[PDB]
């Protein structure tokens, strides 16, 4: 199923670049036949490269998952390459977003819906092990886009630890979605003044040192702030000032966050 005839029969490339996904770069094309935009990510052929195809391919269709739409197995300068060509998101990164009123009824719909997202990777093995900032998009930059994650260059088929790992991720992107920094912890005010005792209860629970004790996906999907996301508090945030207030740091906590996330996967720490 991986296409073995060239990409440029199917795509008309651009010399536009959304971004650097680890193994490979990320660039915008169009479908000859239709005229839709697309994104290309270039993989150079490796084991590494063919599991993030088959872990990609393999989450592909589930609730906010950037779906994969053809990979292509290609010879680029003398190179093996595999071509993932997925849905454009040209929406941006779900912070970017907020910082362009924000409520923490708001911010439970977007963790419900990366949750929702978790759940179908979990029940499928899959644990992601990168959900960070820059790999949560939005299809459009209408009113009605939809939040999906992307970027399966450090998933494994799984275990509980693995998964342990996203859960941590959902609490720092929660943490930060209500109140616009990140816990690198306590809930300082006045910024977490008026966020609920359930949201900050559910964070505890997420970013437990201890893996063992972090909730699982399940437990996060039950918990009455994201099973009852809808009748959360209308109460404002200050998530959008705080950001555009502080956005000369951004690039220093994704770096962090970046940083965190690579050494829980390392084989042995301390
Ligand atoms: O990035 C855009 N569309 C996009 C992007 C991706 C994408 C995949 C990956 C990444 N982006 C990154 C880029 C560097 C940051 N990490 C994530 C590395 N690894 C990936 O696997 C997939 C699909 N559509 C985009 C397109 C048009 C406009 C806009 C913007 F909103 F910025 F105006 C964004």
């Amino acid at each position: 199923e991986p296409k073995k005839y060239a990409v440029t029969d199917d795509y008309q490339l651009s010399k536009q670049v959304l971004g650097l996904g680890v193994n490979g770069k990320v660039l915008e094309c169009f479908h000859r036949r239709t005229g839709q935009k697309c994104a290309l990510k270039l993989l150079y052929d490796s084991p590494k490269a063919r599991q993030e195809v088959d872990h990609h391919w393999q989450a592909s269709g589930g609730p906010h998952i950037v779906c994969i739409l053809d990979v292509y197995e290609n010879m680029h300068h003398g190179k093996r390459c595999l071509l993932i060509i997925m849905e454009c998101m040209e929406g941006g990164e779900l912070f970017s977003r907020i910082q362009e009123a924000f409520t923490e009824r708001e911010a439970a719909e977007i963790m419900r819906d990366i949750g929702t997202a978790i759940q179908f990777l979990h029940s499928h093995n899959i644990a992601h092990r990168d959900v960070k900032p820059e790999n949560l998009l939005y299809t459009s930059k209408e009113k009605d886009a939809v939040l999906k994650l992307t970027d399966f260059g450090f998933a494994k088929e799984t275990e509980k630890y693995d998964k342990s790992c996203d859960m941590w991720s959902l609490g720092v992107i929660m943490y930060i979605l209500l109140c616009g920094f990140p816990p690198f912890y306590g809930f300082p005010n006045p910024e977490w003044s008026e966020v609920s005792e359930d949201a900050k209860q559910l964070i505890r629970l997420l970013l437990k040192t201890d893996p063992t004790e972090r909730l699982t996906i399940t437990q996060f999907m039950n918990h009455p702030w994201i099973n009852q996301s809808m009748v959360v508090p209308q109460t404002p945030l200050h998530t959008a000032r705080v950001l555009q207030e502080d956005k000369d740091h951004w690039d220093e906590v994704k770096e962090e966050m970046t940083s965190a996330l690579a050494t829980m996967r390392v084989d042995y720490d301390q």
